[PDB]
């Protein structure tokens, strides 16, 4: 679990979105595993605007933060789950690191701010849904 709070928006993994998230829906994209809902309170997370390939993510299944090198956002094949059929997930970045399904929602940050959230995992690879291209999150 986990979310990004920026301005009047809440960014979560689409597969973990609540009834409240869907009732205040702003935007969602199944191909990216993202959902953004509106909030009443103000968010102060800074979204990174960059091409960094190094950062730190939070891993709840280890209660630890790990530094990682990660790939450029791209279309990557992802296995079927109770949430999606087998498909290409877009805007996904991979890194060598530990993750388990409940780790979804952990933030990846670089020196510029929030880069994305944990979304996929398996075989010692962790995948993060990028949010740096969503320029409207700031305005
Ligand atoms: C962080 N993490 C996720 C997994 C499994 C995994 O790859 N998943 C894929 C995800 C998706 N974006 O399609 C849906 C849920 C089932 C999860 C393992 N560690
Ligand atoms: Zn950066």
């Amino acid at each position: 679990s986990g979310a990004i709070y920026v301005g009047n928006y809440r960014v979560v993994n689409r597969h973990l979105a609540t009834h409240n998230d869907w009732a205040n829906l702003v935007w969602e994209d199944s191909s990216r595993d993202l959902l953004v809902s509106s909030t009443t309170a103000q968010g102060c997370d800074t979204i990174a605007r960059c091409d960094c390939q190094t950062g730190v993510y939070y891993c709840s299944s280890r209660r630890k933060h790990y530094p990682v090198s990660f790939s450029k956002p791209s279309l990557i094949f992802v296995e079927a789950s109770e949430y999606y059929p087998a498909r290409y997930q877009s805007h996904l970045m991979l890194a060598v690191g530990h993750s388990e399904p409940g780790d979804c929602g952990g933030i990846l940050r670089c020196q510029h701010g929030v880069v994305g959230i944990v979304s996929t995992g398996g075989n010692g690879l962790v995948g993060f849904a990028d949010v740096r291209d969503l320029l409207w999150l700031d305005e």
